[PDB]
């Protein structure tokens, strides 16, 4: 949304790369779309169901959120515990987080507390939030 806040968020997607999802482009190349998402926000839903195309041109840094309350911050810990860092696997076990009908499961949420905090602190309020090359 705004420079500024981008760029306090830029670092955050770095210092936090450990929970960040990478997806390498389909073309290899430098440019990088960095994405704050919640999964049961419908803009993110709609956002994720468009990574192939995002992924035609860009790598996709995909940073996920607990913001729309206690079942976001769910999927949000069930996305970080069970990253894998393959692409298909990670890519698939998304799918079936950003569905409106599947729920989170109950898990410890610590980890997903202090990354959507951490977004917080950065001035960013609305999800998707895209920063693109």
């Amino acid at each position: 949304e705004k420079l500024r806040i981008s760029a306090k968020l830029k670092e955050v997607f770095k210092a936090q790369k450990a929970n960040v999802f990478t997806f390498k482009a389909k073309k290899p190349s430098n440019k990088t779309i960095y994405i704050v998402s919640d999964f049961n926000c419908p803009y993110c839903q709609r956002e994720f169901a468009n990574l192939d195309k995002r992924l035609e041109s860009a790598n996709v840094e995909l940073l996920v959120v607990g913001f729309l309350g206690e079942d976001s911050i769910l999927k949000a810990a069930n996305a970080l515990k069970n990253k894998s860092g393959n692409q298909a696997k990670d890519i698939a076990m998304l799918q079936k987080l950003y569905t409106p009908k599947s729920k989170g499961q109950s898990m410890d949420i610590k980890a997903a507390m202090a990354l959507t905090q951490a977004v917080a602190d950065t001035g960013v309020r609305s999800v998707p939030y895209i920063i693109e090359p």
